[PDB]
């Protein structure tokens, strides 16, 4: 509890300013150190389930080769706001690894959704979150209504140390094959949608994977990341606000500064 009470004056502070409330779970792989701030509150997923999602992919594609190269066709009605990638190739089609890298690393919301009804719908990947050991996660709606964040609802949620647990399992621990670890690492760190959240928190000599959520309304966005600092063993964090009002805003810059003062916590020099 060391750790935690170094940092809670701090995020108190940090979060007033913000106008609402800051979940942060950050855990230091090496000494198993951690730091907590509403650690384990709920707070909306927004986009983060993605990584969760395309994690879930891979893991079914230990069981079934050729998953991944399988190629997927969908029509204009499957093509949702913000859809970057997958609107490049609606008269083409992509492959599964193709909409599993687009969900990851540019928030594409019809590849997400292709995927998963791929899996199940949200439930199956509910399932495979509660295979991992995690019973906090649930998923409950499909892009884009679960965006909701409608204050004090259940759906579509997590809590910033299930996500951070289920992250390290993922990332670092034995949820997922060595090879399927590896792709779902190198999907993470090629993430374009997380330049202002934790990375602008980490130096530019260590290497970082995450994954970002937008809600759009209630203040709500999030950003879950594993970082390789050099010399030591890797950090995993968690960090997901919210606020009272549908029209508060997010801010990036609240969510970069959790991530510095949970690091700072970690006594990571950064
Ligand atoms: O600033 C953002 C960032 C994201 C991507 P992510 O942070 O969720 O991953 C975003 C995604 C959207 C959206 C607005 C968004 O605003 O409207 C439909 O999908």
């Amino acid at each position: 509890h060391m750790l935690t009470n170094l940092v809670a004056e701090p995020f108190a502070k940090l979060e007033q300013d913000f106008g609402g409330s800051i979940g942060v779970y950050a855990m230091d792989t090496g000494s198993g150190a951690t730091v907590s701030y509403r650690a384990e509150e709920r707070f909306p997923l927004c986009s983060s389930f993605k990584g969760f999602l395309a994690a879930a992919v891979l893991a079914r594609s230990q069981q079934q080769a050729g998953l991944l190269d399988t190629p997927i066709r969908y029509g204009k009605n499957a093509l949702v706001p913000w859809s970057p990638i997958s609107e490049k190739y609606l008269t083409t089609g992509m492959t599964v690894a193709e909409l599993s890298a687009a969900a990851v690393q540019y928030s594409d919301n019809a590849a997400a959704n292709l995927l998963l009804k791929e899996l199940g719908g949200p439930a199956g990947l509910t399932a495979f979150m509660r295979s991992i050991g995690d019973t906090t996660f649930r998923l409950d709606r499909w892009e884009l209504e679960l965006n909701s964040a409608i204050p004090g609802d259940a759906r579509d949620t997590s809590s910033p140390r299930a996500v951070t647990e289920s992250l390290q399992k993922l990332t670092l621990g034995s949820a997922l094959a060595a090879p399927q670890r590896q792709q779902f690492v190198d999907w993470l760190k090629g993430n374009t949608t997380g330049n202002h959240r934790i990375r602008a928190a980490v130096p530019a000599d260590w290497a970082v994977g995450d994954k970002t959520g937008t809600c759009g309304v209630y203040g709500t966005a999030n950003d879950y990341a594993v970082v390789w600092p050099t010399g030591r063993a890797p950090i995993v964090l968690a960090v997901y606000t919210r606020a009272p009002n549908k029209d508060d805003k997010h801010s990036e810059a609240v969510i970069a500064a959790a991530a510095r003062l949970a690091l700072e916590g970690l006594g990571v020099n950064g």
